Parts: C-alpha cells; sequence; structure tokens
C-alpha cells in the first residue's frame, strides 16, 4: 500500500515534503484547521508546536534524526480559540526514503483538555 493512502485509515494523521509542507492531513485535522489553509498556508509550523522530543527545531534534517522516538505535538489554532489550542496529539513518524515524506500518525490526548 503507498504511505498516503495508509496515512488515510488515521483521523490524526499529516503527511510533510522536505521542506516541512503538508501535502496531507487527517480528517481529524481538516475538521479543526481545514477552513485555513487556503488563507494560512501549508506550513507545518504554521499548525503545529513540537513538543517532544524536547528541544528539537522543526527542521526536517532534525527531525529525521529522532525519527525512531515518539513524537508529541501541540496545535496552534488560527484565530482567537482558547478551545483546540494547545490539543495535544502524540503518535509517531515515519520517513519514507522512496518519496523523501514525513508521515505522522498518532491520536488526541485528552488528559489537560
Amino acid at each position: 500500500i503507498g504511505v498516503a493512502s495508509f496515512a488515510k485509515a488515521f483521523p490524526w494523521h499529516f503527511i510533510t515534503d522536505k521542506r516541512l509542507e503538508l501535502v496531507q492531513l487527517g480528517a481529524g485535522f481538516m475538521r479543526l484547521f481545514g477552513t485555513h489553509l487556503a488563507t494560512h498556508g501549508s506550513s507545518l509550523g504554521t499548525y503545529f508546536r513540537l513538543l517532544r522530543p524536547r528541544g528539537v527545531p522543526l527542521d526536517f534534517r532534525e527531525i529525521l534524526k529522532r525519527v525512531n522516538t515518539p513524537f508529541m505535538f501541540a496545535l496552534k489554532m488560527p484565530g482567537s480559540t482558547a478551545l483546540a489550542e494547545g490539543l495535544e496529539i502524540k503518535g509517531q513518524m515515519v520517513f519514507a526514503a522512496e518519496s523523501d515524506s514525513l508521515l505522522f500518525v498518532g491520536s488526541p490526548f485528552l488528559d489537560g483538555l
């Protein structure tokens, strides 16, 4: 199965290219900020803050070096939204070498909501 088709089984996923531009978003994230992609762009850092692994810049090469540890992201909601701002998503990152893609697959973490 291709990486993009695999990812579609997961509502909480994203796929980026090698510049960390989003090329696919799962249904969960599309619900939360899909409306804003046209106006706010497709840069991963526009919508996500990297929480874990700690102290890792949002840079393809640096993420790729740590691709084997668990990842956690907090959302940056467009507009004024105390509600999903800082919603946490824990999961795993996988590198697809054929296409130079990064896949994140996760699930929301409700312990601080």
